[PDB]
DNA sequence: TTGTATACTAGCCA
DNA sequence: ATGGCTAGTATACA
DNA sequence: TTGTATACTAGCCA
DNA sequence: ATGGCTAGTATACA
């Protein structure tokens, strides 16, 4: 197991005083949305008051984890976004809130709303001066794309250039089953987006707090972005593959 | 102006007393979002807790407009969305959050954030018996994208044969300012958006309501596609705008 | 091919 | 407890 | 070209 | 109070 990568087989909740106050400059944070899922615990079986207050207790304990030029990206459902977003801006200022466009719509057979396809992501700081850093994010253009995109007005502009911002909607696909980055998780995350996350809000070596790991895709991003991780997952099957998914680098 | 197309040139929080309880099919509300913008006026100069107030101000006014059946559709911003779609869950029931992706980000300069290129649009909805219709806002495949999409195990299915979900993300570049739609108005929405909104949740001939109608786009929905409209917009311009796009219809 | 505006700059330093 | 200066910001319409 | 699974049916009725 | 049954749900991986 790399150095810096620290996978641990608990709950967060309860092993949160092992972790210093302020010695994380990153949370990247996907916990249970509330919707019924099964990894092979109740975890994502509460709703209502009941999740958000346990919401709310998880993030509590995270909170004082981040120093304070941290930050913290949060993934959920519009089902419960407004309440989780109006908690969080008690406590952190948001920055941004990213759309995940999943780009491929949920099923079940509604004909009574519009489908889904995006989940929220909050991106929230603890202060003003919290670490982001563009660069490493930027998307370059293609030839052809950039040829669309030049004026001599923008000619020699860092987002031509180099490239420009991900912007607020991420347009990236969910994973097939049978896409090679596919593990056996429920609800796995793509790494591009996390390793986007890892590269603008954490400086390189820094600590990042993965609170519910899961395939561990957090600790794959830090692993090769060199960044220290640490993870929590209550599952052993999800730790063990995130085990592996590391030491194949 | 045709038949059921009103158009009033007045503050909607002094005259929704007006305009009858449950009187209303659909609320199409683009208000404000207290970003700092310039309406000839200081709706969007509110910002904080005061703008939150003036908002949860004139939905308590809008909402008992509903009928029974009725829906409502807000725009908003991030910055405000969470609080704004908090208090309207006490009110109502949250049938959707569409994102409206511009394709175009907003400008300025930033470096310490990503760039803005998303709206929000709390879709809610009175009972659990709400009117929604998503036959005529289904959108058709091609040739190629059906042939793509098409397999033996999907054939015969309404998805595949009269069109698709939109979903809760709806892609729709912003007006350019030299765009054919686009009119003398800072905020304009593009057409695409608001009909889906009035063909989905308003019947045919139902009255939908723009508590603040700015250029009448929904004012235009409603005219084609054969709708009801009461609309409020406090500046004469824009009141104007609305007038002449309605009167060229047809 | 190209000009150009679109709901959502910000951190210093004074 | 405010400004102003700087380096900086994409797409798609006509 | 084709099979197939994917964080988020929903109302009725025995 | 509880299944089961219905009509029904898009994309992009392999
Ligand atoms: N108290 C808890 N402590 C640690 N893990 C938990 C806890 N509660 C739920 N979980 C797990 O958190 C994970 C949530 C997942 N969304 C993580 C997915 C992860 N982003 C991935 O890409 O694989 C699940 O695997 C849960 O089993
Ligand atoms: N009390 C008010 N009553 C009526 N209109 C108002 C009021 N306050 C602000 N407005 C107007 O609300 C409008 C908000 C706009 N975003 C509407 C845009 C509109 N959907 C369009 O397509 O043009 C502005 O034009 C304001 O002039
Ligand atoms: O959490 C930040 C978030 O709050 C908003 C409105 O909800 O602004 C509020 O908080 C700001 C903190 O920086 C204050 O400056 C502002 O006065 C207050 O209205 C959003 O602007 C912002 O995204």
């Amino acid at each position: 197991l790399p150095s810096g990568i620290e996978l641990h087989n608990r709950d967060f909740l309860t092993d949160a005083a092992h972790l210093p106050d302020a010695s994380i400059d990153l949370i990247v944070a996907d916990p249970p949305y509330g919707l019924g899922k099964d990894y092979g615990n109740d975890s994502d079986k509460r709703s209502g008051d009941d999740f958000l207050a346990w919401t709310r207790e998880w993030l509590e304990l995270a909170i004082p984890k981040l120093k304070p030029s941290g930050s913290m990206y949060i993934f959920c459902t519009w089902q419960y976004a407004p309440e989780i977003f109006s908690f969080l801006k008690t406590q952190l200022t948001m920055v941004n809130e990213i759309i995940w466009d999943r780009r491929v719509p949920s099923m079940g057979g509604t004909t009574r709303r519009f489908t889904s396809v995006h989940d929220n992501i909050g991106f929230f700081a603890v202060s003003r001066a919290y670490y982001f850093d563009l660069d490493p994010v930027r998307i370059p253009y293609d030839a052809d794309t950039k040829k669309a995109r030049s004026r001599k007005l923008f000619e020699g502009s860092k987002w031509l250039e180099m490239g420009y911002n991900p912007k607020d909607v991420w347009s990236v696909s969910r994973l097939h089953r049978q896409h090679a980055e596919r593990v056996d998780h429920p609800t796995q995350k793509p790494l591009e987006i996390i390793e986007r996350m890892v590269l603008a809000s954490c400086p390189p070596g820094g600590r990042v707090l993965d609170p519910f790991m899961g395939s561990g895709t957090t600790a794959v991003a830090c692993a090769r972005q060199g960044r220290d991780f640490v993870g929590y997952e209550i599952n052993e099957s999800y730790c063990a593959i995130a085990h592996e998914r590391v030491n194949a680098l």
